[PDB]
RNA sequence: GCUCGCGAUGCUGAGGGCUCUG
RNA sequence: CAGAGCCCCCAGCAUCGCGAGC
């Protein structure tokens, strides 16, 4: 594992190994897919060292319908996305495990940090899986396979390169923001207007700037990074970095532990073939501590019964109140003060928030287009 | 090298249908 | 109620050509 084509195909080989054990050797129903995701967890250089955390699947978006304005439904289902919401409720539980006795001190991924709240323990990362290239910027401009013959992008600096793309109902493409201008609102959405995700691509980016863990858990921990990203299908190395950091090099005046983080980036040895079938309209999770995986339609952001899912808005505010109440008020990492309401409790991660006003700007700046958020009514409910 | 326009050939989440299945 | 196979269809990107601008 100090070699990063090992680690590599480690990763895959593990996030693979990991989807077949909870789909009765991919042979059960849900073991039908067209990516697959998840992360792994590295504690030192050892192969046995390296966890499987995450495991997912999807390809789709909620349908604009079927918005929760009580936080109810998943909103991106594409597999990557998943994954890292995944991730989020083992971080959640590893805070819950060193807060719950003494003991569980060695156990818990954190401890205390010496500026406040928590870190990770030394020498513990995060590697993340994807069968195939994340849309927008890493994807669209080669869509297939790298080609011996000419692999280098002929027209890198063409204005298309680096733009911030969205996802759009009901459209193929990835569509650059600078053309929905527009913010957009609920009741646009609702009559008609088409739903805009911000693309793949564009929230790893995000996520090497702000973190991986959201604004909520920053109350408590230091920012976490992903260490690598690795590709299971679809790898173009100018493509990808650019996508995933390169592009917002201009950046500046991060508050302090956040950085502009430059992960390992890298295909596999072997690469996954094109997934025969219709793509799937449901979307698998499955975090390290479950039971079993867990069946999402991807339109409606619900199970197949109407139910939310574990990883939904509202489900994630719910362990950040068990865990808050946890937290004795000297160990918070902000000690400022918000309503109970989802969003109200995300400005509360004033450094968070700034670190994600940069990286807007920086995208900005470089001309590459203003990110577009959710209408603002999305994130404007209270637990119960 | 890039931008704009015109053409051409392709690439990549929905919609309508037919056929079948549970 | 749900799924599959096959047909038809629907705002970016690639390649190449034409004209122009930087
Ligand atoms: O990428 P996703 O996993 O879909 O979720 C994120 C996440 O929202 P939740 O974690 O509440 O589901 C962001 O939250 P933080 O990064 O702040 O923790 C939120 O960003 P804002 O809170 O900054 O708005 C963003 O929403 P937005 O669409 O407003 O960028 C939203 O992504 P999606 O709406 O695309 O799911
Ligand atoms: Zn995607």
């Amino acid at each position: 594992l100090h070699l990063p084509q090992v680690l590599a195909d480690a990763v895959s080989r593990l996030v693979l190994g990991k989807f077949g054990d909870l789909t009765d050797n991919f042979s059960s129903p849900h073991a039908r897919r067209k990516v697959l995701a998840g992360v792994v967890m590295t504690t030192g250089t050892d192969v046995k060292d390296a966890k499987v955390i995450s495991v997912s699947t999807g390809t789709k978006c909620i349908n604009g319908e079927y918005m929760s304005d009580r936080g109810l439904a998943l909103n991106d289902c594409h597999a990557e996305i998943i994954s890292r919401r995944s991730l989020l409720r083992f971080l959640y539980t590893q805070l819950e495990l060193y807060l719950n006795n003494k003991d569980d001190q060695k156990r818990s991924i954190f401890q205390k940090s010496e500026r406040g709240g928590f870190r990770l323990k030394e020498n513990v990362q995060f590697h993340l899986y994807i069968s195939t290239s994340p849309c927008g910027d890493a994807r669209i401009f080669s869509p297939h396979e790298p080609i011996l013959e000419e692999p280098a992008d002929r027209h890198p600096n063409r204005k298309a390169r680096g733009q911030l793309r969205t996802k759009i109902e009901s459209g193929y493409g990835t569509i650059p923001v600078r053309s929905n201008a527009s913010i957009q609102t609920w009741d646009g959405v609702l009559q008609g207007e088409r739903l805009l995700t911000m693309s793949c691509s564009d929230k790893i980016a995000r996520w090497n700037v702000v973190g991986i863990q959201g604004s909520l858990l920053s109350i408590f921990v230091e920012p976490i990074y992903f260490s690598s990203i690795i590709l299971g299908s679809l790898y173009h190395g100018d493509h990808l970095s650019r996508a995933m950091y390169q592009r917002i090099s201009n950046i500046e005046d991060l508050p302090p532990l956040y950085t502009l983080n430059k992960p390992l980036l890298s295909g596999i040895s072997n690469a996954e073939a094109r997934q025969p079938g219709k793509a799937p309209n449901f979307s698998v999770n499955w975090t390290v501590g479950d039971s079993a995986i867990e069946v999402i339609n991807a339109t409606t952001g619900k199970d197949e019964l109407g139910r939310a899912s574990r990883l939904c808005k509202h489900a994630l505010y719910c362990r950040w109140m068990r865990v808050h109440g946890k937290v004795p008020s000297h160990l918070l990492r902000s000690k400022i003060t918000k309503p109970n309401v989802y969003h109200e409790s995300k400005l509360a991660a004033k450094e968070y928030q700034a670190a994600k006003a940069r990286l807007f700007t920086a995208f900005i700046k470089a001309g590459l287009g203003a990110w577009v958020e959710k209408p603002t009514e999305q994130d404007q409910f209270s637990l119960t």
